[PDB]
């Protein structure tokens, strides 16, 4: 794969359509913590481990805590120079014409924060639920979300459940519904929304650059995405801190924190 940043840039000036693929290595830049790999827990658990609709059907108020804390933390985390490049490129592409999309499995929204606003966030949002009940979506950036969960949620192993009853976790405020809310993030073991992956795949028909950010390109999510676009002939370009492997049939890899790498390939 080439790391030729003047190539890139070459590809690049002339590109009328960016599908940026964003990945967990873009949040972990900001610090943003995300409960998977080795050594990344919650008290005693992974995200495996509560982000399931099992989980959530026998200890609703745990998941809650998980997710409170998640929210809560997000007030100490800013967007690093990797979002900043990605939502400045789409401000100025877009007074000329050319249209820039993120497609993120990240669900912080520090994408948002930074200014993005063509942003598929194919995993949800820490700031949205989701009744239980009627199916309603609604933003909610409350601190906190309940009454109940202050206080709650911290991440120290032998911190003791809250075991909140279900009445007093977030409740749906639609006038005549009142049921239990979820996160509305996609879990392990769910379908992502079809209209989601409907709006995807327009995106990856109808693009003539890719770029996977913080993220592998051979695993989940772009091993989903990426593929079907370096067959049509569009270039794709790495940006990741794995010493390629990943192996690539795609164009381009650039080595290290995607702060350092983006801003200049974007600018
Ligand atoms: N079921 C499942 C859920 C989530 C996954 C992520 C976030 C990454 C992955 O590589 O495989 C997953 C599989
Ligand atoms: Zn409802």
């Amino acid at each position: 794969p080439s790391s030729s940043m003047a190539d890139f840039r070459k590809f690049f000036a002339k590109a009328k359509h960016i599908v940026i693929i964003s990945g967990a290595g873009v949040s972990a830049e900001s610090g943003v913590p995300t409960f998977r790999g080795a050594g990344g827990y919650w008290r005693k658990w992974q995200a495996q481990d509560l982000a399931t609709p099992l989980a959530f059907a026998h200890n609703p108020s745990r998941v809650w805590e998980f997710y409170h804390y998640r929210r809560e933390v997000m007030g100490s985390k800013e967007p690093n120079a990797g979002h900043r490049a990605i939502a400045e490129c789409e401000t100025r592409l877009g007074k000329q014409g050319r249209r820039v999309v993120v497609i993120t499995q990240n669900i912080d929204e520090l994408h948002r924060k930074a200014g993005t606003k063509n942003l598929l966030e194919i995993h949800g949002s820490l700031f949205k639920t989701r009744c239980t009940s009627c199916g309603v979506v609604a933003e909610n950036y409350k601190s906190p979300i309940c009454p109940a969960l202050s206080g709650k949620g911290a991440p120290e192993p032998g911190t003791q459940d809250a075991s909140i009853p279900v009445e007093k976790l977030p409740r749906c405020e639609e006038a005549g519904c009142g049921g239990l809310l979820r996160p509305h993030v996609v879990w392990f073991g769910e379908n992502l929304d079809p209209a989601i992956l409907e709006e995807v795949d327009r995106e990856l028909a109808h693009c003539d650059l890719c770029l996977v950010v913080g993220t592998s390109s051979v695993v989940y999510p772009a091993a989903m995405f990426a593929p079907q676009v370096a067959a049509r002939g569009v270039p794709v370009a790495e940006f990741n801190t794995e010493t390629t492997p990943a192996t690539n049939r795609f164009r381009f890899h650039f080595q290290g924190p995607c702060g350092t790498t983006l801003p200049e390939a974007l600018a």
